[PDB]
């Protein structure tokens, strides 16, 4: 699985052990060992929620299955939590997109997952 | 909606009002409240297109329904010509990927639209 | 076609000519001559996989067309090689998600594709 932020919060605010959090909660929520979690986090963006550029996300997490309604929402609250707690950003200023990849369009150590 | 930019144009390059002017072109072009409506522009960016460094973008619109066919190339000439008037970017070295999202694929306030 | 490389590895280990080579390598694999060929190179991110720091990339290919199950394995192949070659990175610290974009889906001078 992989999780992207993207942020206007400067990179002061992102405390020490973020990505380590991320990795450990993301390995937890969707089943799959950490070694397989990657994480990315890039903030001081230019970017706008609503027209206003107080704190806001825009994030992605694609994972081969793992992806439906029920467990989406799990993710949702589970990550939204995070952002708020650790970057101070409204859950209702961030949207996360799920993406559903199928394994042989994955590539990884010169091959596919398929 | 969300509406993505990466861009090679530099910064300074990046005219004042030119998120909000996004957000409220896509607002109407879309046909939905500007509150739903998140904007991320991205210069500097080492990017090449056609193997030439001239500018050129190369961005994203997901939306939750608004896009097909006659939709996307409505989009696209909108787009690019806020594109050219704005960054002095080419219409013909931009791309612009166009994603219909599920309403249970979009993660927002702790859970998801479906 | 459009390959963006997220990494952590930074900007000065990014040979001059990296680019270049790319458009062409892709241009070859693809089919496509090099003038569609758009490459993005993102260095110095915050990133992680596995939970380590070490070099990773996260990268991404969207093409219309030419993507499937045994395309995909030859693409991974050459675009890790390039990645360990010329960025130090291990094929096993590389995602790569294939995206078989409609043509009606893809802007481009003020239009799109369909």
């Amino acid at each position: 699985p992989m999780f992207i932020v993207n942020t206007n919060v400067p990179r002061a605010s992102v405390p020490d052990g973020f990505l380590s959090e991320l990795t450990a909660a993301l390995a937890q929520a969707t089943g799959k060992p950490p070694q397989y979690i990657a994480v990315h986090v890039v903030p001081d963006q230019l970017m706008a929620f609503g027209g206003s550029s107080e704190p806001c996300a825009l994030c992605s997490l694609h994972s081969i299955g793992k992806i439906g309604g029920a467990q989406n929402r799990s993710y949702s609250k589970l990550l939204c939590g995070l952002l708020a707690e650790r970057l101070r950003i409204s859950p209702d200023r961030v949207y996360i997109n799920y993406y559903d990849m199928n394994a042989a369009n994955v590539g990884w150590n010169n091959s596919t997952f398929a």
